[PDB]
């Protein structure tokens, strides 16, 4: 059709890998997302309310010097983040080098 | 011997002083360390785990603008403080003048 050639392909499922794990993780390896169904529900949450999805991951994985007050600046017409006045983690402070090196080196 | 002359001396114990106290402290004076046995146990703790000994005194006697996260950077081979990368009270903030003057003047 209009791209019928390009898109007319078979879907390839992903096979589990256990036999390529190195001893370092062989005893505890587990994927961060369990399946498509978690992607789907998590994605939904990420779009519908970023305030919680990013809000939490932002403090769980980054080491802040000063906590932030607002996850994002909303668009007046909708609860989604604004393009023109895009800003996140307002009023917090964070040093990239700290998170990249010192956090682990120490 | 090898310094037998120099070191061959009598030990002089310290005598209590109460009769040289001024009225200002005469009613409440008490030494900060009670005896050699406290020196000995406290010293032991100071060497074995500085994290607590200095860690606490650091916040009890200095007025911090921002609390610190780490008492010190350890030596990879031992729990003691590193000479080459010596640093203490990491990530806190402290103004020396504040502690020297304003803290008391106010």
């Amino acid at each position: 059709h209009e791209y019928e050639h390009l898109t007319s392909v078979k879907i390839v499922p992903q096979r589990p890998i256990s036999d390529r794990l190195q001893p370092a993780i062989a005893t505890h390896y587990s994927p961060h997302l369990d399946g498509l169904q978690d992607y789907q529900r998590l994605h939904k949450e990420s779009i519908e309310d970023p305030a919680k999805f990013f809000g939490s991951k932002a403090t769980q994985f980054l080491n802040w010097s000063k906590p932030f007050d607002k996850v994002f600046i909303p668009d007046s017409k909708t609860g989604r983040p604004s393009f023109q006045n895009n800003a996140w983690f307002l009023n917090g402070q964070l040093n990239a080098c700290y998170n990249c090196v010192d956090r682990h080196a120490l």
